[PDB]
């Protein structure tokens, strides 16, 4: 199992959040976003 982590700050919450949707579709892994106020961090888990 594997988990990589990508974090942006000072963009738009929806933006943000289909990257990652869509980085996890390309990958065929399995997304998670977690927010902390104006930045987000986009973790991908594969197994
Ligand atoms: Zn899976
Ligand atoms: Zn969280």
């Amino acid at each position: 199992i594997q988990i990589r982590e990508y974090k942006r700050c000072g963009q738009d919450e929806e933006r943000v959040r289909r990257e990652c949707k869509e980085r996890g579709e390309r990958q065929n892994c399995h997304y998670v976003i977690h927010k902390e106020g104006n930045c987000y961090v986009c973790g991908i888990i594969c197994w």
